[PDB]
């Protein structure tokens, strides 16, 4: 009667400083504006499902997820993973202001944090594989508990 | 003046259903009672640091962390990782009611959830490696957003 709606926007964005696992899956909760990000070697239905299993453990189960029409989000595999959870799914096309403007904003902020933090530690190009995880967790922490 | 203190308790517990990475690092936030758990192949200073980098991204930075005297928590490596973050560290001995009773309670709840969920999917012994992550995220979600 006063409190907000549980709707996420999700997308994949490429980040070569994080190679070989340079596909970041990013979820913005459109209410809290909280971000969740995970590292993936490839963008697959299962990469998306793994990301959302993580986001759900961090943020709770949402009412719906807004994605674009990427095939990893509209595959039979994902439709069923989402129905198994009872999460409504709405689509659109890349960057669609509707349900993709906030996540594109988040991609930018995130890639920015990654650059600043990495360069701060001396890494001007790729981040050493063993350093990536903490650097990624440090970026999410900064963006969220800002 | 009214709101609570940011103090975590952390430990490692063994769980062979999650092998080869059967060392779970579990953190209870003593205020919220929120749990964070990650999978590790070995219990090392760096396994602890990686866990806490994750917990911090999920729960925020705490004022202090209560552990036991395990060497992974009192090594030079960890002392410095914690000082780099500005997190106070207090120790004790395994299960120490003081700062280890709540986490031992959490180990139990967690291993229970894991068993029920795994057996629910047909896995009576070890969980298939590719299923472990979502099953682990599903356990944390259940225990937290209970």
């Amino acid at each position: 009667g006063l409190g907000p709606l549980q709707i996420w926007q999700t997308n994949f964005t490429l980040e070569p400083r994080m190679a070989p696992r340079s596909w970041l899956a990013v979820t913005v909760d459109t209410a809290s504006s909280a971000i969740v990000v995970t590292q993936h070697g490839r963008v697959t239905s299962v990469a998306a499902q793994h990301h959302w299993a993580t986001a759900i453990a961090v943020l709770g189960r949402p009412k719906a997820i807004k994605t674009d029409n990427g095939s990893c989000f509209t595959s039979k595999s994902t439709r069923e993973w989402l129905a198994r959870w009872g999460i409504a799914h709405t689509t659109g096309i890349p960057g669609n202001s509707q349900g993709q403007a906030m996540v594109e904003r988040a991609n930018r902020l995130l890639k920015d944090k990654i650059r600043v933090l990495a360069e701060g530690d001396g890494f001007m190009k790729r981040i050493p594989t063993s350093k990536q995880g903490e650097l990624l967790a440090k970026a999410m922490y900064a963006l969220n508990h800002f």
